[PDB]
């Protein structure tokens, strides 16, 4: 799994090679970048043939997207051998109630998160990497910033809590899993309530899910950060944007439309790669920003 | 004790426990056939203007020396020290009773750490389960002591029986839900104190609230007692009826409702012919399913109590 | 100041001598015990002559009551030389807005408290001893128990808080001091609000009072108990009652009506003294309880 650097979205062999040439740590194989996905009806997993061509074209890791909760799409990506699967909200959600139970898979997953509650639930489900996102395709960095701020402030507050108070937070975060059970009971003419000792997700009862989230939260509390790699995503369009996210605590960044939707892709890609690596060196970020050309509209 | 506590209780079942205020009454109770006596300075009917506390240990000892049957005594709810005193003088069983003036508004005595067995009152299943988890070796489905009106005792036994009948139709997961609801009463103090400090009246389930136990641990404890109740179809301890038993028919009625025995306070010594009355209630309790016997011992008993 | 034992209320030389004979650690000189005070219109400080006679009659410390907020009554007790002044709610309150500013006096004060908020405010004002009371004159121990329970549970919860959270509690407790200022502003046609930097009690602003309560609360947090001697009071009528309060954490007990309103005062007084000293010895409490006679009605 990738621990740092820039992950770029590519839609063909030429873009993947450019990404690898620019210094990307990995590429995200998809048929259409986020910006274009949002003209477009139902966005699904990309054709395995396209993903395999990109895999053959480069030496760095290749990732692919699958719809939220779409277990078979994920099993397919795992079968063709992608390095990491991204259960993304960029594509059209397939299961309105649950995300894939990622722990059962061998291939690692990266999941999006808007806040600590989402991150913890995603990590408990098995995510090996979190991408704190706001909204891809906009080219507006405010998205990623809002959520990284929310993520940092929540972890800072969690560190001031006793374990008992953290358990209380875990109990609050677990409630989302019982939405289906409550809706069903109501549909059967009964109160929209659930017993904490009845199975609701992958055989786990609400009480067991609470304990699972609690353990993840205790690690977050101990580390002062998420227990898995955390990249910022959505809105990164300039070298300064990438450097901003790194200063906010990100371990790396995802770039989709920002590069291939700009005037000089290869040039801008190198610059974002440089700014991410030298995020605390204003002169370098400044230099790589000179004469980059038109950025994505957004 | 553990096994010794329930051991004593099983030997009093099917009998009548009578309240006595002196050697003469205690003796009358014994010759009448009581299985045991409850020593106290004033019967519940008289208790109900001032503060009713534990009886002078000297009076209890005099009664213990006057009769060969076991002797019980009352202590105020939550009064750990009164209970410790009664245990030291050697009573056979302590009754943490609501007939006396409650001493602790938040908690009942933690009975499990005592050697002597306790009998506690209960108006419904929730109360019985909490008293039992606290250590009660015996339960008395109380009513309204001092009124001579059996309706209170009947109401609560009806509530107890119906709740147990509904509990048996539940899955273990559903029973846990009931245990969770029953445990909330223990967090009252914590919530009130938090509010007094300017914060939401809520509590964390892993913070200690009673005798070092957290809400979470209390729920598991109540859950285990409820499972026993479900398995047995009744309380896991001896359950006597108490309240307004004033006639032989009243005692027989409670037995038909499922009571293991009865407590009689004012109904005997606040009547015209104590000894005769006591004898009739004893026989009616032993032969609650014998209309002819119940009728027979009821004839020419004289005036009863009222209230 | 007294640190343990039994403080008894006496109304004459004979009772004081009995109290001293029984083993009291100190006596409370007053014209009428709490039980009788409540037939009775306005209850005030006792005649200095009666207090001086009791002082001469015994060798142990003598205390006297003064009305809440009655500074001159307190100065009088201090002038005749009482060992401790009890600003008690048993007497008719003299100042509806504030308690005496006890720090200015040389003689120590004992104040009542129903909960932690009251204890902290009283201690900040200068109290050298707190009596966690419920309601004297009733002979019903439930009063003292309720408040000792509230006191213990509040201190237990305070120990689980960070200093920042304790400051929040101090801020909440300080509000009571601004009641006068708010009432006055409203009477002048303006919003019932106050500025935290305006003087409201003894030259102290709300902000300074908050800091004062905060410091007291930090000591409570550090010690796991109040920073001054704490006796239980109100309702103690039997040796078992005294022993109960000691098991609940009290450093000692106050007894008023319980002794001289019973059948055998001297006998019952000795027994309560013994139970308080041997509160963890059931056999002794049991033995001293035998044949005590009639206790106070209540
Ligand atoms: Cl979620
Ligand atoms: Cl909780
Ligand atoms: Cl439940
Ligand atoms: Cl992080
Ligand atoms: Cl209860
Ligand atoms: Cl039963
Ligand atoms: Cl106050
Ligand atoms: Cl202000
Ligand atoms: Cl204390």
């Amino acid at each position: 799994m990738v621990k740092h650097g820039v992950v770029m979205d590519v839609t063909n062999v030429e873009q993947a090679q450019i990404a690898e040439e620019a210094g990307a740590v990995a590429v995200m194989a998809l048929e259409r970048v986020p910006a274009d996905i949002r003209a477009g009806g139902v966005a699904r997993m990309s054709d395995p043939a396209l993903i395999e061509e990109i895999m053959d074209a480069v030496s760095i890791p290749v990732m692919a997207k699958c719809r939220i909760g779409h277990t078979t799409e994920a099993l397919v990506l795992e079968a063709i051998g992608v390095d990491m699967i991204d259960e993304s909200e960029v594509l059209t959600q397939a299961d309105p109630f649950f995300h894939i139970y990622k722990k059962k898979f061998n291939v690692p997953f990266v999941c999006g998160a808007r806040n600590l509650g989402e991150a913890v639930r995603r990590i408990w489900e098995g995510a090996a990497m979190i991408r704190t996102k706001g909204e891809a395709g906009t080219g507006n960095i405010v998205e990623a910033v809002r959520h990284m701020r929310l993520m940092n402030e929540a972890i800072a507050q969690l560190q001031r809590m006793t374990d008992e108070e953290v358990y209380g937070v875990a109990k609050f975060y677990a409630n989302r899993y019982a939405e289906l059970a409550k809706t069903v009971r109501e549909g059967m003419g009964l109160p929209a309530t659930v017993l904490e000792n009845e199975p609701i997700y992958e055989g786990f009862t609400l009480a067991e899910i609470i304990d699972g989230l609690y353990e993840v939260l205790l690690e977050v509390k101990k580390l002062g950060r998420l227990p898995v790699v955390n990249f910022a995503a959505g809105g990164v369009a300039t070298p300064a944007d990438a450097a901003l996210m790194m200063q906010l605590g990100s371990d790396g960044v995802f770039v989709g439309s920002g590069i291939f939707k700009s005037e000089n892709p290869l040039e801008r890609a190198r610059a974002i790669v440089e700014a991410t690596y030298n995020y605390d060196k204003p002169d370098i970020v400044a230099e790589v920003s000179k004469n980059l050309g038109e950025a994505m509209k957004g």
